[PDB]
């Protein structure tokens, strides 16, 4: 089968997992681990990481016969043009687009906080700025069911994520934007999401490694 | 015409200005200034951030009649879509997308390097981790004239770009692998790039903002 190889942890890969469930994909799994502190040893994956034929090695990366894919947005898409789930008009290819990269801008903010040394005085400041982040993404969704028009595409995966993860770091968070809330039941009721979630494979948390100051365990 | 909006700096933008001009795009950019220490006053932008109808409010920006993007890898992406600037078959496609994001990562790591007041401290190690970079690129490159195959693709402008800047990082990084120098000199070379260098609209440093360590000014 494919294989996907990550930290055994939920980090930037919720994403492809849940796609690869969605998709019905036959594939195995390579969860690394990472020692605790104060050295974390990284040894399981730097043993393979030049041996895989990987072209510019790093994790995730997606094995898949020959093809041999590294960076998530490359792995999520090549998955999305597999299984015809890109924007099928200009429209939805550019709102696809805007989001994959905003939710990156999103998942890198959420991350400097939790690796900085100064989490706890620093967590004060991030809070303020939850609720603009939020607005803009229940402004562009409004009423449509998905983020890219009425059909669902890679991206509203990428979102869910991304939203879910905010959730949880300030599970009032989406109290002020319904729409934000009725997308997060709306692909968690997705059959195959929905099946996924009850499965021995589903690991939601922590998010972070173990270097991190929040969800790191 | 278009209009391109960013700081009057470098940036992350590089890829965006010379595709407009390999395109031949009738275009118009707003270059923002950042005010100078010690408040570095952001107003020029901050002042109309909100008013121009933009979905996640950000710089660069680009409109282009009633399109309006923000993100810089998806202005990227609609220019190469609307000019056929894209990969042909899914291995040119996959080939593209891994340097799309690995570009990023390697812009980031940069980024981080420069905007550290460790800077000095922090150069002499993050040297070393050079000749390991450019040698991924280098064997990926391999013996194509472009990045993505046969074909001048978007992927080829954000290439140059982080090269470029490697390369004036680091002067000699790129002395052991001339199929890189060589890639540099044949994208120099396309008609309208060279004129484009020689033009009052170029803009190769500064880089980074005021803020930053290096290329600051
Ligand atoms: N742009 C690339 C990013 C590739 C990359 O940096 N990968 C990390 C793991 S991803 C990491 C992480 C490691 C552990 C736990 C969490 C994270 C995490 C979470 C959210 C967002 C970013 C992160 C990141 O901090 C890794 O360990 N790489 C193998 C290595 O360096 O040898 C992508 O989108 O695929
Ligand atoms: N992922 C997004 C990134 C959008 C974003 O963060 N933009 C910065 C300017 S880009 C910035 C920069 C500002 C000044 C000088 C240099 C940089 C820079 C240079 C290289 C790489 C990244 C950077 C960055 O540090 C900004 O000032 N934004 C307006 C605002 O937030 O209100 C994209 O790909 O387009």
């Amino acid at each position: 089968p494919m294989i996907l190889g990550f930290w055994n942890v939920r980090g930037l890969t919720h994403p492809i997992r849940l796609l690869l469930e969605y998709t019905d994909s036959s594939y195995e799994e390579k969860r690394y681990a990472m020692g605790d502190a104060p050295d974390y040893d990284r040894s399981q994956w730097l043993n393979e990481k030049f041996k895989l034929g990987l072209d510019f090695p790093n994790l995730p990366y997606l094995i898949d016969g020959s093809r041999k894919i590294t960076q998530s947005n490359a792995i999520m898409r090549y998955l999305a043009r597999k299984h015809h789930l890109c924007g099928e008009t200009e429209e939805e290819r550019i709102r696809a687009d805007i989001v994959e990269n905003q939710v990156m801008d999103n998942r890198m903010q959420l991350i400097m906080l939790c690796y900085n040394p100064d989490f706890e005085k620093q967590k004060p400041e991030f809070l303020k700025t939850i609720p603009e982040k939020m607005k803009l993404y229940s402004e562009f969704l409004g009423k449509r069911p998905w983020f890219a028009g009425d059909k669902v595409t890679y991206v509203d995966f990428l979102a869910y994520d991304i939203l879910d993860q905010y959730h949880i770091f300030e599970p009032k968070c989406l109290d002020a934007f319904p729409n934000l809330k009725d997308f997060l039941a709306r692909f968690e009721g997705l059959k195959k999401i929905s099946a996924y979630m009850k499965s021995s494979r589903y690991l939601s948390t922590p998010i972070f490694s173990k270097l991190a100051q929040w969800s790191n365990k």
